[PDB]
C-alpha cells in the first residue's frame, strides 16, 4: 500500500485517530475511508454519520474518528481527507494493528527429578489470552534453549477461544541431560508477543534435581 | 477433503448433527472433532464437555452435537467417531455451510420515462441481509437481460453490515432503448442466493414509458 | 466498496480493461490502481511501467490495462483515473472475478442393477478443473433429486489441484427405491458453475434395472 | 490443534519430514496427511504416490516425506501414521512455517545535515525479499528509537512482489532534534524477521551534522 502511520491498538480499548488538517470544529469538509475486517473494500464515514456504523465508529466534533472498544475485526487501513478554511487538502493514512496481552505464563506438570542420559519431560508452559498468537520459549539458567540441539526437544500447541478469538499456547519441553552437568539447573519459560517493542513475560523458575 | 454429508444451516437457527453408530444414551465411547471459523485446526469435543465451548456446542444425551444458534464462524467440518456395545467404530463426516435469506429485493429511483436512442438510468435494485452474498439480475418482460449487449449496462456494489457480516447488494441498470420498440416495457430484478436449491426472490415490476 | 462494472475473466486468457476518458494515444495523464491477490492493499501502475509488474500487467498505448494471461491471484478491484485534454477527470471501476470451465462431468462406478427397498449406490459423478468450485447435482428422468427425501442420500468431496488450484468435485448418490416404481429409471448428473449466467454441464444418462 | 513439532522451512529449499516408527525400508504400512495452502482440508499421500502431487511431495524409501523446493503454499500441518513389524502404531505431527531472508537492509535518501528544533527527514530504510513481512526499526547511537516520543516520527509502507509474494518494507524516519544535543548523531536501521530465533539484519550507519 502507501506510506502510513502505524497504530497498535489494544483489544477492548478506545481508539482515537486524528484527521490532520481538519478545522477544529464544524463546519468541516472531511471524509474517513476504512478497509478493515468489518468492510467489503472501502467504507466511507462522514461527520453526519448514521446507520449501523454509528455503533462502531463515529466522527467527533474535531474530525477525529472514535472507536469506543476496538476488536480483532478493526485491523486494517483508516484514511482521512480534509479541506481546511483556505482549501488546502490534507491526507491522513493509518495502518491499525490490534493486540491483546495474555495472562502471566505458567509452567504446569513440572518434573521434580530428572535422570541423566534419558529423555525427561521437564514441564509444560502455558500462556492464555494473546493476540496475535505470539510464541513461547524455554530458558536454562537465563540462556535460551535451542530445540533439536544438546538433547533438547519441544512440542507446541495453539488453540483459540471460540468466542473471543484470543490464543492459548502450550509448549512442552523434554531434555536428555548429559552426564556431568549441574545437578540443580534452573528452567523457565517466556512469552514473546507478536508485535514489536512489547515486553516479554516470563514464568517463575523451576529447579529440578538431576540424578547421575 | 474426504466424502461428507453436506449440511446447509441458517444463521441464528439451531443445528443438530447426528453421531452415527452411537449408543442411544450414555455410556458412550464417542468424540466430535470440528474445524470451523472458531478453531485453530481441529478442536475435540466430548460428552463431558466443559469450558468455553459449552457456550457454543454441546454433546446431547443421544450423542448428537447441538449448536443453539449457528453463526458465520460455524462454517466448516464436523466429524464424529463412535464405538457401539459390540465395538464397531462408525465415522460421521459433515461439511456445514451457513446462509441467511435477505429481505425481499426492491427497486429504488426507478425511471418513469425513458428516451429512445440515448442511455437512461432505469433503476437501482437493492437486496439487504444475505449470506453468502448472492447476486442481483435484471429481467425485461420475464427474460434475463445480458449486460454489455443490446444497449444494456449494469453497475454493481456490495457492502457488509459491520456487526452481522451480512451482505447488501445494489445493482444499477442503464438501457439505451432502440427506436421502434415496445413503448411500455416491464423491468424487474431478482436475487439469486449463493447456495444451491434455494429459491430466487423477485421485485415487483416497473413499467416505464418509452418516448420515440 | 463502490459501484463497479463487474468483469468475469477466464483463467489463462488475456484481459483488457478500458481507461474511460483517457486520450486515445500518449500524452496521457492516467493512473491505474489495483487491489488483487497479488497486492498488499493498492498498487499503482502508470503508462511508463517498469519493474516486476511489467511481467503481469502493462498500460497499453490507448491507456487500457492488459494482462496477457489471467490467474486466480488477479481477482480483485481495478481502477483507472484519467484527465483528458480539457482537464475533465474520469474514473473507471472494475470488479474482476476469475473462472475456469471444468471438463464434461462423468459418472463412474455406476450400478447396473438396483434392488427395491434397500439402499443402492447408484454412481459417483466427477467434475475436474473448475474455478470457483461450483456444485454437482443429480437428476431422475430430467427432474432434480432432493437429498434426504424419498430415500435419496448424497455424499460429496472437494479437492484442489496442488499446482493450479482448480477444483475437482465428486458426488456419490444412494437411493432406496420404493416398491412399485419405474423399473428403468434414468439418472444423470449436472455441474453448475459458481458464476452467474454460465451454462450447466451434464453427463450422459444411466439407466439401471430395478428389481422388485 | 494438537501438539506438534514446529518446523521452519526456507522458501526454495528442500524439506524432509521423518515418519517416526516406520520400517527402515519397504514394506511399510504408513500414510501421510497434509493440510496446507495447496489443499482443500486433508490430502492423503501414500508410498505408492501418483498424480499431480508427485510434482510436489513424495514418500521416500525410508517413509519420510520429501518436498524438493518449499513454497509459501506449503505452510500448514503434516502428519504421518505408521505401523511397525510388531504392529505398534506411531503418529508424527509437524507444523510447518515457511520463511525467506531479505537482502541486507539499506538506507536511501539520507540527510547529510539536520536543523535543530524543526522536523527533518533523516532517511528511508528499505528491506527487500522477506517472508513473513518482518519489521523495520530505527536506532540512535545503538539505542532503539521509539516513535511519537522525543520528536521522533516514523511512517511505513509494505509491498509484495507480484510473482513471488515476498515482502518489501520501507520506513521513513523524521526527527525534530532538540537544541543542545550531540552534533554528530549516528542513526541506523534494522530488519527483525517474523520468525523466532532468527538474527536481525542492520544497515551501515549514517552520521548527519546537526546545526544549532
Ligand atoms: C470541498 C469538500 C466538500 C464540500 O465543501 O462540498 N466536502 C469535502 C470532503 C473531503 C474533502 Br478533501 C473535500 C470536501
Ligand atoms: C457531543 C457530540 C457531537 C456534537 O456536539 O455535535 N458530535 C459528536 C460525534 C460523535 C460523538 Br462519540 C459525540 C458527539
Ligand atoms: C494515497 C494516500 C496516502 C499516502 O500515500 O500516504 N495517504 C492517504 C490518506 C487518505 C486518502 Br483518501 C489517500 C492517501
Ligand atoms: C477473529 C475472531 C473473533 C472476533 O473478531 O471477535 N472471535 C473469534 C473466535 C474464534 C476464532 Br478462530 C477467530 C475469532
Ligand atoms: C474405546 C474408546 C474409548 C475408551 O477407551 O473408553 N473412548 C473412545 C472415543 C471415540 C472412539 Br471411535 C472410541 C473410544
Ligand atoms: C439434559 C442434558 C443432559 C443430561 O440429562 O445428562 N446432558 C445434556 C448435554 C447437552 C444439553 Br444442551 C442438555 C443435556
Ligand atoms: C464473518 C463476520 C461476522 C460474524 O461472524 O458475526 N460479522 C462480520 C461483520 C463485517 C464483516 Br466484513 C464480516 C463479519
Ligand atoms: C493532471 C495529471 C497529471 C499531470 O499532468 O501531472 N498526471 C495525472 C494522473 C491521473 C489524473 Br486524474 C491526473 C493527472
Ligand atoms: C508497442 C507498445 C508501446 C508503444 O508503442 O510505445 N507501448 C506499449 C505498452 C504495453 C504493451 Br503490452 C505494448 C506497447
Ligand atoms: C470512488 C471511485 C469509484 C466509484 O464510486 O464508482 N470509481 C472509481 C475509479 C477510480 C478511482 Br482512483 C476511484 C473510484
Ligand atoms: C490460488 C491457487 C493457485 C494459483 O493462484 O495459481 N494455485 C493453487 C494450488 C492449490 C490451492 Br488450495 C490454491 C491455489
Ligand atoms: C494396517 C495398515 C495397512 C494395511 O492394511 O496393510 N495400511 C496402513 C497405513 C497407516 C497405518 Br497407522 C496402518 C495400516
Ligand atoms: C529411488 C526412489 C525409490 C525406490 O528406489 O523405490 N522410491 C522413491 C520415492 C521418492 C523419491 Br524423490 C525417490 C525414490
Ligand atoms: C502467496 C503468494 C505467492 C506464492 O505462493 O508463490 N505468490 C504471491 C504474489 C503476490 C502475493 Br500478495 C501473494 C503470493
Ligand atoms: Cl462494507
Ligand atoms: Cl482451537
Ligand atoms: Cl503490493
Ligand atoms: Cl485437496
Amino acid at each position: 500500500g502507501a506510506m502510513a502511520q502505524n497504530i497498535t491498538a489494544r483489544i477492548g480499548e478506545p481508539l482515537v485517530l486524528k484527521c490532520k488538517g481538519a478545522p477544529k470544529k464544524p463546519p468541516q469538509r472531511l471524509e474517513w475511508k476504512l478497509n478493515t475486517g468489518r468492510t467489503e473494500a472501502w467504507k466511507v464515514l462522514s461527520p453526519q454519520g448514521g446507520g449501523p456504523w454509528d455503533s462502531v465508529a463515529r466522527v467527533l466534533p474535531n474530525g477525529s474518528l472514535f472507536l469506543p472498544a476496538v476488536g480483532i475485526q478493526d485491523e486494517g487501513i483508516f484514511r482521512c481527507q480534509a479541506m481546511n478554511r483556505n482549501g488546502k487538502e490534507t491526507k491522513s493514512n493509518y495502518r491499525v494493528r490490534v493486540y491483546q496481552i495474555p495472562g502471566k505464563p505458567e509452567i504446569v506438570d513440572s518434573a521434580s527429578e530428572l535422570t541423566a542420559g534419558v529423555p525427561n519431560k521437564v514441564g509444560t508452559c502455558v500462556s492464555e489470552g494473546s493476540y496475535p498468537a505470539g510464541t513461547l520459549s524455554w530458558h536454562l539458567d537465563g540462556k535460551p534453549l535451542v530445540p533439536n540441539e544438546k538433547g533438547v526437544s519441544v512440542k507446541e500447541q495453539t488453540r483459540r477461544h471460540p468466542e473471543t478469538g484470543l490464543f492459548t499456547l502450550q509448549s512442552e519441553l523434554m531434555v536428555t541431560p548429559a552426564r556431568g552437568g549441574d545437578p540443580r539447573p534452573t528452567f523457565s519459560c517466556s512469552f514473546s508477543p507478536g508485535l514489536p517493542r512489547h515486553r516479554a513475560l516470563r514464568t517463575a523458575p523451576i529447579q529440578p534435581r538431576v540424578w547421575e
